[PDB]
């Protein structure tokens, strides 16, 4: 809804009334297998939610699925209304940002991905460029050794004042087939593709939780994802209200 006292919150959180359209389009390359990923659906920042289907249009995705899920849009996380003045994300927004991180898969290789989140028209657009290096052939990335699904997880979020973005490290657990566990270690940054004013955010984390599922009429290689993430960790206003 529209409805804040302060208009810069009104301005970004218009933007994210009802469900928005989503394109995703990721051209990469890793260890030279080259792929291209696309992906459509629909996101409702109301609930935190996004429906996503993601395709690889080169043929067979040459890393798992699940290591892509946190690159393949954080302007849907549902913020509190006690939080509206700490969204980056929409107070971007349309002019849009920069996504850079790098993930450093434990005992493997790591990629390294750039992407810009903004709107084209109705139609927000996720496109990124990822480049994978130094990866181990019979690893369990480009092995194939790990499982279909994906771990909830909380994520930190910090402002970079000297950058006028924020900046985020966090790891991720994938699960591999034997029961153990791959860890992917991320870096993230963002910043804002336009020059105009951004809300820079007191610290406070993301909740996410993810479910990837399959299409049982669709013969190319591709991830169905359910997400939800919802933002957390500033309590309520002067104090607690109910006490």
């Amino acid at each position: 809804h529209h409805h804040h006292t302060d208009p810069m919150v009104s301005k970004g959180e218009e933007l994210f009334t009802g469900v928005v359209p989503i394109l995703v389009e990721l051209d990469g390359d890793v260890n030279g297998h080259k792929f291209s990923v696309s992906g459509e659906g629909e996101g409702d920042a109301t609930y935190g939610k996004l429906t996503l289907k993601f395709i690889c249009t080169t043929g067979k995705l040459p890393v798992p699925w699940p290591t892509l899920v946190t690159t393949l849009v954080l302007c849907f996380s549902r913020y509190p209304d006690h939080m509206k003045q700490h969204d980056f994300f929409k107070s971007a927004m349309p002019e849009g940002y920069v996504q850079e991180r790098t993930i450093f898969f434990k005992d493997d290789g790591n990629y390294k991905t750039r992407a810009e989140v903004k709107f084209e028209g109705d139609t927000l657009v996720n496109r990124i460029e990822l480049k994978g290096i130094d990866f181990k052939e019979d690893g369990n990335i480009l092995g194939h050794k790990l499982e279909y699904n994906y771990n909830s997880h909380n994520v930190y979020i910090m402002a970079d004042k000297q950058k006028n973005g924020i900046k985020s490290n966090f790891k991720i657990r994938h699960n591999i087939e034997d029961g153990s566990v791959q860890l992917a270690d991320h870096y993230q940054q963002n910043t804002p593709i336009g020059d105009g004013p951004v809300l820079l955010p007191d610290n406070h984390y993301l909740s996410t939780q993810s479910k990837l599922s399959k299409d049982p009429n669709e013969k190319r290689d591709h991830m169905v994802l359910l997400e939800f993430v919802t933002a957390a960790g500033i309590t309520l206003g002067m104090d607690e209200l109910y006490k």
